[PDB]
RNA sequence: GGGGAACUUGAGUGCAGAAGAGGAGAGUGGAAUUCCACGUGUAGCGGUGAAAUGCGUAGAGAUGUGGAGGAACACCAGUGG
């Protein structure tokens, strides 16, 4: 195939990587735990530097060249993606930070020392 | 203190304005969480000081559309009303 879009999720443990395509259907994915960053080393940037480079490699499987990354969640890896996958070769065309605001919602739960 | 009579600053009324998340009522949306239907897609995600229990080859997590449903009403937001 030749276009897709990025999906990266980058939260407090993991740094999971999508490569869809652009109306939405799965292609090649890694994490952290795909690689074997087995304990809070997750969240590292080298674990995102390593986990878009083996998902890349499925896109070069199917031989798309054009991206379009949407970072969603607070972590450490949007910048490493930014340094992975152009050095991959693919184009990355467009970066978004796609946090899913919420208005309200929900009542988050509780800090973590009450 | 009581009675009789006046004055208009106290307080009130008219009139002319201006501010407002003041209350009560019926209705209205918009992101977001989950739930479920399904496509796409594979080995884990999930979580911590560390890790496990839980979830997963019966196809999760991520992702695309669609559906129900509730409650909360970002931005404006300010020793601001």
């Amino acid at each position: 195939i030749e276009s897709g879009i990025a999906h990266i999720r980058s939260t407090f443990n993991n740094t999971i990587v999508t490569i869809t395509d652009t109306h939405g259907n799965a292609i090649s994915w890694s994490s952290a735990g795909a690689l074997g960053f087995r304990g809070s080393r997750k969240s590292t940037p080298f674990a995102a530097q390593m986990a878009a480079e083996t998902a890349a490699k499925g896109s070069i499987e199917h031989g798309l060249k054009t991206l379009e990354v949407t970072v969603k969640g607070p972590g450490s890896g949007r910048e490493a993606a930014i340094r992975a996958l152009q050095a991959a070769g693919l184009e990355v065309t467009a970066i978004r930070d796609v946090t899913p605001v919420p208005h309200n919602g929900c009542r988050p739960p509780k800090r973590r020392r009450v």
